[PDB]
DNA sequence: GGCCCAGCCAAAT
DNA sequence: ATTTGGCTGGGCC
């Protein structure tokens, strides 16, 4: 998938950590800020500036918000693919449009 | 009900004005600094944070988003714009329906 | 009424 | 003709 192959490489890069990155877990990914990552990270890596079509991409791809009831951060919003793991960048292509 | 009318209110406080405020022709209303104003101005109106909330209920009660063509505010601007709703029709607000 | 997720068309490919 | 972006709507809670 090029979405997914790519939301991979964006969580790759370091210079990112504060602003987007994998859980602890790294099962599940952060987007810790959303202006520097809407403004400065999305336009770098995907066809636009608008943080909502990335998540609408992201319902697409079967991804699901993770509801807090804090953990990363006050306005963080965390994603999760059962698939979409740090160590399994191999298992890609298995996520596909619902 | 609440919705409208509370947003008119918002649209009064000219210390927003470089954030959200009404467009030059007082028809529609544009968001400029949608961080600033999601962080600071939308809990101070309607008790959340989160743009897309926001756009819901505007969606909700039938305004729309005003696509802007090359020739506005910024890129980065949203402008809102429901036929009934205007700068000098405060008087007008309860003709704005959930649709 | 806030919010996750999806419908549906257009804008890109 | 097919895919990706984005405005809008459905429905849980």
């Amino acid at each position: 998938s090029d979405f997914v192959r790519k939301l991979y490489k964006m969580l790759e890069d370091p210079s990112y950590h504060s602003v987007v990155r994998w859980s602890d877990d790294g099962d599940s990914f952060v987007v810790l800020e959303n202006e520097k990552f809407t403004k400065t990270i999305l336009p770098k890596h995907f066809k636009h500036s608008n943080f909502a079509s990335f998540v609408r991409q992201l319902n697409k791809y079967d991804f699901h918000k993770v509801r807090h009831n804090s953990p990363y951060g006050r306005d963080a919003w965390e994603f999760k693919h059962p698939e979409f793991r740090a160590d399994r960048k191999d298992n890609l292509d298995n996520i596909r449009r619902k």
